């Protein structure tokens, strides 16, 4: 569990996310699937794109990107009491669309890579910790369903 100060590092460096969550959004996705290609993989409506230029041109990965974001926001601002989002999220990429929670860790990753790649100036290490052990900490709780779920 996160201290009162972690969580405000949390959300203070999340502040950053949201003055351009769109950029934030589909570099992170970027990342993600140019770091670690099985993740693309599994994404139907984003497969057809070949290399980062295509991605990049991809309004609808933008688009996406900025889902995503939006919903990481919405989970973080509960500061760890985000149960009601578990089983969903948990349902939906466990059983609808069979995502490792390795695929978690690695957009995880690929979020504290973006986050420093843009934030130099605030997202220090002590930040990076914190927002680590944010993500980790959701990352848990879906783990813990994955496995009521008997997922593989
Ligand atoms: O890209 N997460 O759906
Ligand atoms: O779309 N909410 O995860
Ligand atoms: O994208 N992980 O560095
Ligand atoms: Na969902």
């Amino acid at each position: 569990g996160l201290s009162d100060g972690e969580w405000q590092q949390v959300l203070n460096v999340w502040g950053k996310v949201e003055a351009d969550i769109a950029g934030h959004g589909q570099e992170v996705l970027i990342r993600l699937f140019t770091g670690h290609p099985e993740t693309l993989e599994k994404f139907d409506k984003f497969k057809h794109l070949k290399t980062e230029a295509e991605m990049k041109a991809s309004e609808d990965l933008k688009k996406h990107g900025t889902v995503v974001l939006t919903a990481l926001g919405g989970i973080l601002k509960k500061k760890g009491h985000h149960e009601a989002e578990l089983k969903p999220l948990a349902q939906s990429h466990a059983t609808k669309h069979k995502i490792p929670i390795k695929y978690l860790e690695f957009i995880s990753d690929a979020i504290i890579h973006v986050l420093h790649s843009k934030h130099p100036g605030d997202f220090g290490a002590d930040a990076q910790g914190a927002m680590t052990k944010a993500l980790e900490l959701f990352r848990n709780d879906i783990a813990a369903k994955y496995k009521e779920l008997g997922f593989q």
